[PDB]
């Protein structure tokens, strides 16, 4: 049945959803089907978008190389 998990969302073009502010990722996550979203500064490689209870159906950061 229903199944979700908190993971770092990433665009379908193999990359981290570049959000200008928490307000962006927050609503951006809702469209995908998440409870909420917040920006987290992991490094100086650009702010990423963190989604909550994000559904597997949606894309997620994967090991490789961002364009």
């Amino acid at each position: 049945g229903e199944e979700v998990r908190d993971a770092y969302i990433a665009q379908p073009h193999n990359c981290v959803y570049h959000c200008f502010r928490d307000s962006y990722c927050n609503d951006l996550c809702i469209k995908h089907g998440a409870e909420s979203g917040e920006c987290k500064w992991f490094t100086s490689s650009g702010n990423a978008c963190w989604c909550v209870k994000l559904p597997k159906s949606e894309p997620i950061k994967v090991p490789g190389k961002c364009h």
